[PDB]
């Protein structure tokens, strides 16, 4: 029968102290979860596995020289007036490398296609359930490499106060480059983080003070470039006054997914619905941040619509509203939101009490991030998976698909809704 065991855990320091102040975007995650995403590889031929594991360890240490935050620790100071400060010490305490073996477990055991994510996937990551504020002691980066019968899985656990999704995949891209033989990564990080005024740091903040919580399931759906292009043309074709085809491919897809979920759940048309986009500030500040600004740089944009209007008003109207919410995340709004946060620096609560699955839907990650170029020397990955640790939030996570211009979405919802989506011919997914 199949089994899973850890064979070794090793501290990995940078191959070759500095302090980093954290801004509002970074602090907001202190009480929340890590980023856990990983890559599946098939080994067509035999591989010298001990040498492969050693090569991943040494290239990881080399990459860490260029990303010192991932080898450091958080420093939190708690004060008597119920406030706190936090920063990153690049003290080279080290990341963690975990070597696991999944005896008699295969690629296809992990990647049940058109099926739900199997429970084994969650055990391909280490430090599940650890909040980002525990980075004062816990490594900010854990890599778990799990040997399979016909390949390996490379699963990263990354502290979400240090990095967002963009910065996560910057590190993965650069590590694969170093592993392939590059001497430097092709994109170097910008480590200095953004504050409206140099006097703002260290920010003194306060900690603290769901429908089907603990019972959600996770399933992938694949969207071809053609089906996406169909959705974009339809959405722009429905909103003509005042358009030169400004609704984007992703806006139309997300509008379609929103409509499909709500249609499958069958809810009262008077329900108010909240759709949570994460809008990058890097390109929207004036002056803009560096493209490879390393840290968090995104703010929620909340799309609010009645269920009746969402469905009866047509795809283009939903996508146009999302477009407009995105367009309101201007340089003015970003800086004023920052300033009012400094005036009431409380870390958020996870929000309202939800009574159905479509009520509050969070949209995470991006199809812009480079998933399939992560060749460490043995070929491109077959797939990307997350830990699927989250069983509380109704959530859609966006991934680049294997074929050019396609998108995989990882959907966390009640089981019967995922079943309805898989049986819905209006859901334009494939395979
Ligand atoms: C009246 C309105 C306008 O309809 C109201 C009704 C209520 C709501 C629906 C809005 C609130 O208004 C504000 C709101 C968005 C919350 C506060 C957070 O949002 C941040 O709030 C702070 C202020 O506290 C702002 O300064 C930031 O700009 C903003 O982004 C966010 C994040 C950043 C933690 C977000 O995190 C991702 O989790 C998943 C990971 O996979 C990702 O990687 C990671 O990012 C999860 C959702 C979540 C918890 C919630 C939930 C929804 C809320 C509760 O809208």
């Amino acid at each position: 029968m199949s089994s899973l065991r850890l064979v070794s855990s090793s501290t990995i320091q940078a191959a070759n102290s500095q302090l980093i102040d954290l801004t509002v975007w970074d602090l907001i995650g202190l009480e929340r979860e890590s980023i856990q995403q990983g890559l599946l590889y098939h080994h067509p031929n035999q591989v010298d596995t001990p040498n492969q594991i050693q090569h991943l360890k040494h290239s990881l240490s080399s990459t860490l020289s260029f990303f010192p935050p991932f080898a450091g620790r958080l420093v939190i100071t708690e004060y008597e007036d119920n406030t706190a400060t936090c920063f990153i010490a690049c003290n080279n305490a080290g990341a963690l490398f975990v070597h696991a073996v999944a005896e008699n477990t295969t690629i296809s055991d992990i990647l049940q296609p058109n099926k739900y994510v199997p429970p084994i996937v969650n055990s391909l990551f280490s430090l599940n359930g650890v909040k980002n504020r525990e980075g004062t002691i816990q490594p900010l980066l854990v890599v778990q490499v799990t040997e399979l019968v016909d390949g390996i899985f490379i699963g990263l656990t990354v502290n979400h106060v240090v990095a967002d999704g963009k910065s996560f995949w910057l590190f993965v891209n650069s590590w694969a480059e170093i592993s392939r033989g590059f001497q430097k990564p092709s994109k170097l990080p910008t480590l200095e983080r953004w504050f409206l005024n140099d006097t703002d740091h260290p920010i003194r903040f306060s900690f603290s003070m769901k429908f089907q919580s603990g019972q959600l399931t996770t399933r992938f759906f694949h969207f071809t470039r053609e089906n996406i292009a169909h959705l974009k043309s339809k959405a722009n074709g429905e909103v003509t006054g005042n358009t030169e085809r400004r609704i984007s491919s992703l806006q139309a897809l997300l509008a379609h997914v929103w409509r499909s979920v709500v249609r499958c759940e069958r809810i009262d048309p008077q329900e108010v619905l909240y759709y949570i986009l994460l809008i990058d500030a890097r390109t929207r500040l004036i002056p803009p941040l560096e493209d490879d600004y390393f840290g968090n740089a995104a703010d929620a944009g909340v799309v609010i619509m009645k269920a009746g209007e969402l469905l009866e008003g047509g795809l283009g109207n939903v996508a146009w509203n999302m477009n407009k919410v995105i367009s309101l995340n201007s340089d003015e709004k970003i800086k004023n939101r920052y300033k009012s946060w400094l005036r009431t620096p409380q870390l958020p609560s996870m929000g309202m009490h939800t009574t159905f699955a479509s009520q509050l839907l969070i949209i995470a990650n991006s199809p812009r991030f480079n998933v399939y170029g992560n060749d460490f020397g043995w070929g491109k990955p077959l797939a990307v998976r997350s830990s699927a640790e989250n069983k509380r939030d109704c959530k859609i996570v966006l991934f680049a698909g294997a074929e050019e211009g396609s998108i995989d979405i990882e959907v966390c919802l009640p089981y019967e809704i995922l079943e309805a989506l898989g049986n819905d011919a209006e859901f334009l997914d494939n395979h």
